[PDB]
């Protein structure tokens, strides 16, 4: 209906991970590949990516995003970025990136 947070997770345990959060959620996984899985959920909207970490014992915080609903919206939320003064890196527009001051990358992105 609009857009989504995406929330991308690095986890030790891929098989585990994807267990847990299809019982959280309530569904299964919309794509698995080795090393990475997604599930799209409806609510609360979100687009949640599982990455399988190489040698950490602990879930961590890979990349966040919002997945807008078109290309058009990607521009849209390139130009606004920018007029913000946030240094924004564009990839060719179907992908902006940010990064927070604390280093957390944000990528607007249309799926
Ligand atoms: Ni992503």
């Amino acid at each position: 209906h609009m857009s989504r947070v995406q929330l991308a997770l690095r986890v030790p345990d891929l098989e585990a991970s994807i267990g847990f959060y299809s019982k959280l959620f309530g569904t299964g996984p919309a794509k698995v590949r080795p090393g990475y899985a997604n599930f799209a959920i409806a609510e609360p909207p979100l687009k949640l990516v599982l990455i399988e970490g190489a040698g950490e014992d602990a879930t961590r915080l890979d990349h966040l995003g919002v997945e807008v609903e078109d290309s058009a919206q990607v521009g849209h939320a390139a130009r606004r970025l920018k007029e913000s003064g946030l240094a924004t890196v564009e990839e060719n527009q179907d992908k902006v990136w940010v990064t927070g001051p604390g280093g957390e990358p944000w990528e607007v992105y249309v799926v």
